[PDB]
């Protein structure tokens, strides 16, 4: 119940209480992993469903912006599993207040960017470090982040939003690199719009957007979609795949005219 | 009626499609591999996987061809699946664009371009016809990093990659409502016989850190990321293109 | 011996629409002209004159290559070198609908015209270029594809792969000329009033209205040649490799 | 009303930015000048060529100030008709990405990104409130190549510089009814002191083809680029990207 050769995969899904996160953990509980979920606060029904798919749960109680608690946050997880061998950075927040870029205010571009940006690059590298220190490596590896069609496509409305995003796509290039030679595959995926509480207050507009032929599926994207994505690129058939950006969109993305 | 799934391998008797076939035969799905080099051995091999598996004798250029191809296909299988368009050349010459020569051109756009778009188009019509839809559908095409990375050497085989990329994209927004997947895979540097006679530089240059993960790719490498998108877990991710490189397209200062 | 005082622009195409706007601001900024086009518009070459420069037309299908080589001698005949090569000279596809009915027939017109004849018209001026003995004016090759490379259209897949090959041919392009000076670019433009965009003139109308071109009108063949002009007056050479979109935001991808 | 157009370049003391202001100067623009420290010669220097020309302190980072900043200006000159985000800051230290300080990440954010956003933010209130537009507006950014070619020895430099992308993407949008031509303005491997401590690494890249045009790049080519976006003749094309960079970023292989 300390240190602990693991016989299942171990993934670390970031913002995993609710939402896409969700929806990732039930895929990798699914697939075999044992889950180390962190958030801002927990959920026990949560954990109670997670457990039911057969694997070893735990809670890690996070404020992903607060960079200075990480290294303890990975100690957590370590001494509750023994290694890391997914890391999802699910964790996220959208704009604090929509409106004209000349409105937007310093302190909510702050906010947004130490959480999305700031703070996922930080808890890489808090996990990174584990990763590199393993001792044994029976399981493929990789580190899944969680960006958004809104790194490639701009919403004028929103551009902290927007920004926040395209440095993870950044980051994540430079990533795949420093990890290719440790054989951890580094992908980015791209979620559109899919039905969580982020989107619950933009739902009427999407909602016709989507029946007005917005995105070419012609449906919401569903947290079960983003976690088999997530899932499949855990798994090892896609470590060669490491750089590659998954758009999770239902073809939201493709450009056209 | 079919119980299993159909993949239909262009190109697949050997290299990097006879490495999708064995990944999708792995996967479950039964085969209806096209080439226009025959080779009963490696289908007699790919049997031994536990699928049912046939020959279609196919010139990917000769596009007056590929209706009856797909009807073949159709009598035998009853419904195609998943398409993988695996069947490409390299360049005949590689040399000073100066001296690119306008048959040789011809010669690599009419199969890899020209020749996968058509084909492509008789297996969409059956797709669209299909009857009954009881497995997860795809097409994913095989392009290359040569797509997005310039060979000026060989800028007539780049064009015919960067066209399929392009291709792809339209193809994806076409098949959506059908809910067919449509991905395109990049493969880097893989050990082939496309590679085979620059075998000894690629060792050099995979070695001096040009692809980042410094080895080289196999078929298998490329077969299970295409395994991986047929399998029906990827339907959201429809207009995806996968790096299967090793990293060696990641743009790097 | 005396080499030519003026900088010589080739444009293809050059007879109306895009390639004509283009020719006129080349004109006007001190470029003789060599026209190539399928049939020659007289009132058209006498108009390029009336800006103070020669202007000289040779008859050219761009598809037909075995016929590039005369043509690039006859241009080197009457002007002495070439110093920017506009590839223009394109069309649209033959029949806009379903990919399930795309002929190949009809693939191979777009193919031949957009990519094919660019791409070895391009090398047969290249060749010229690279024995040029005089290098006095800044050189460039800007290259005409469109917003169609990098935005698909389904009704016209022929189109844009064609589009799209081009991309990628100016990329090389740049790489191979990099040495010799020569400023690559690829210029996409977006909705441009011309023959070519008349016959869909009403749902482009509406389009622009509605604000997916951002700067809400349509372009015309003077803001592409205002942008290649400045491509070809040298100041770019050391961003060799760029591509311009002349589309008023089209392309920039929005949600 | 003004009779000539005005320049507002931040950081334009010396490298790039003096560059860019030389070649506005030679194209008929008066000059506001910015950088951290004060400066009593580059006026003179920049004099020279017949305009207009002041500077003004400002530390880009300083959100607080810009406002105060950007009344100076009007001040001086009545309006302002092209902004070029040019000042910005390397990587505090190069090294693993593991030993990454977020102290020192902040600081270039700070700069690179946070800082030209609200600087921005405040040069385009003062261009919507604009009583009289005589002259072609355009606001240039000068991100990087690292915007799209990663360096992982250096990633907080690179993100904040990708970040600068989106940014521009979004404002072209935002200003494509006023008129105000948006562009990005990515420079590859320029002789300043940016550069100066890896001088002897780059070299060897240049002479080696890593840079096709096979020569370090100026402060003066850059200048060149961005006084023909300022001229109006690319109103069209907002929204576009240059690369300022010898063909550096042109994806090869
Ligand atoms: N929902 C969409 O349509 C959509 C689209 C594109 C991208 N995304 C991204 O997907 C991710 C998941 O978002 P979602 O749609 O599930 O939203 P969500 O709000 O429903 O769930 C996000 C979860 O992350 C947690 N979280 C947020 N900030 C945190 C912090 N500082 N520390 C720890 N945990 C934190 C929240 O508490 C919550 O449990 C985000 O990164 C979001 O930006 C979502
Ligand atoms: N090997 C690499 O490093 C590499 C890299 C990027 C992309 N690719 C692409 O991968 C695909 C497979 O190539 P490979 O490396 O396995 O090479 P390969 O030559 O070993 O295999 C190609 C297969 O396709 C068949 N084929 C060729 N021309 C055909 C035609 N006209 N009609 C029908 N079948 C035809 C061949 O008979 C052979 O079985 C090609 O599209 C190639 O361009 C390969
Ligand atoms: N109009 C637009 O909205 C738009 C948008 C993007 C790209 N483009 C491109 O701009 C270029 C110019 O088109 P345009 O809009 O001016 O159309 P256009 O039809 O008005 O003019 C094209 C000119 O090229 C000539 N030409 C065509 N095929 C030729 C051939 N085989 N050989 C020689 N000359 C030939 C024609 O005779 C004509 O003079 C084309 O490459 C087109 O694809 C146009
Ligand atoms: N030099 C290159 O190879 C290269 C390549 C790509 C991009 N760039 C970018 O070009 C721009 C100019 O840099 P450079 O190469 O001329 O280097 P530089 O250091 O010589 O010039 C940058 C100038 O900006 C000033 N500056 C820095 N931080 C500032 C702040 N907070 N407020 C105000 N002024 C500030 C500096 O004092 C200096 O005068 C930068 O944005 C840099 O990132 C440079």
């Amino acid at each position: 119940h300390h240190h602990h050769s693991r016989q299942r995969p171990v993934a670390l899904v970031t913002g995993g209480r609710r939402g896409i996160g969700l929806g990732i953990a039930r895929a990798l509980a699914a697939k075999g992993f044992d889950l180390a979920i962190t958030d801002r606060e927990s959920d026990e029904a949560v954990i109670h469903e997670l457990r039911g798919l057969g694997g070893k749960v735990a809670f890690f109680k996070s404020d992903l912006a607060a960079v200075k608690t990480h290294e303890a946050t990975v100690f957590a997880v370590l001494d509750a599993f023994g290694g890391i061998d997914c890391l999802v950075n699910n964790a996220g927040m959208g704009a604090v207040e929509r409106g004209d870029f000349l409105a937007l205010k310093p302190e909510n571009f702050d906010t947004i960017m130490d959480v999305n940006l700031r703070g996922t690059v930080f808890f890489t590298q808090a996990v990174v470090k584990a990763m590199l220190a393993a001792d044994e490596v029976r399981f493929p590896r990789s580190i899944v982040t969680i960006s958004s069609v809104s790194s490639v496509m701009t919403s004028p409305e929103r551009l902290d939003y927007c920004i926040s995003k395209a440095g993870l796509t950044a980051f994540v290039q430079g990533l795949a690199l420093r990890l290719a030679e440790a054989r951890i595959g580094v992908f980015e995926v791209r979620p559109g719009i899919i039905r969580t509480d982020m989107t619950a207050k933009v739902a009427a507009r999407y909602d016709a957007l989507i029946e007005g032929g917005l995105v070419p599926m012609k449906r919401w994207g569903e947290a079960s979609d983003v976690g088999a994505i997530v899932a499949g690129l855990a798994g090892g058939d896609f470590i060669f795949a490491t750089g590659s950006a998954i758009h999770a969109d239902g073809g939201l993305s493709i450009a056209k005219l």
